[PDB]
């Protein structure tokens, strides 16, 4: 972290209309003024990050009470196409699951990569995640239709 030009900050209402653009340019899909609303109520499980104090990218997750098991779900975590591959996945990766470890009452955490995404999958493999199933037709409008479903054990 010494002299890293990355930083996490926290969503509120004054730059919440920042993360929506920066999901917009780098998500395929379009999430509702609710998914927004939510946001603000997550605390630490959101935050923008910025590369040399510009905001660059996100991550927002949420806790999932399915398969009777408590995950965490990375709704979306991701940066700008041009500022890929300088550790900012990894700072906010590493971010989420500090919180998870800190809270120790996790199963798992997971998230759906379209298959098509190789820089994702290759990402998140290499922080422990496994592919551990297939879901076909996943998304509705884009193309490939199919999501991998890569969870980490905790
Ligand atoms: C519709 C969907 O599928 S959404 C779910 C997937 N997320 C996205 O598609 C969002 C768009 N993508 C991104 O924002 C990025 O590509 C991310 C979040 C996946 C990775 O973020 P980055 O900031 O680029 O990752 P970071 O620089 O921390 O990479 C760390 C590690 O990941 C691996 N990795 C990351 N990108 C790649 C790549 N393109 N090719 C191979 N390995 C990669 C590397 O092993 C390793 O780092 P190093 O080899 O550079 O030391």
């Amino acid at each position: 972290s010494k002299g890293s030009r990355i930083e996490l900050g926290d969503v509120t209402p004054h730059n919440i209309k920042q993360l929506k653009r920066l999901n917009q340019v780098i998500f395929p899909v379009s999430y509702n003024d609710k998914f927004y609303k939510d946001v603000l109520e997550v605390g630490e499980l959101a935050k923008l990050a910025y590369f040399n104090d510009i905001a660059v990218g996100a991550v927002c997750c949420r806790v999932d009470h399915s398969q009777n098991q408590k995950r965490l779900y990375i709704m979306t975590l991701g940066c700008l196409a041009p500022y890929r591959r300088l550790g900012i996945g990894t700072k906010m990766l590493n971010h989420v699951l500090n919180i998870c470890e800190k809270d120790g009452t996790f199963d798992n955490i997971y998230l759906h990569v379209q298959i098509s995404n190789e820089s994702a999958i290759d990402f998140y493999r290499k922080f422990g995640f496994e592919i551990i199933e297939t879901k076909k037709n996943y998304y509705k409008r884009i193309e490939p239709a199919d999501a991998h479903v890569l969870q980490k054990n905790l």
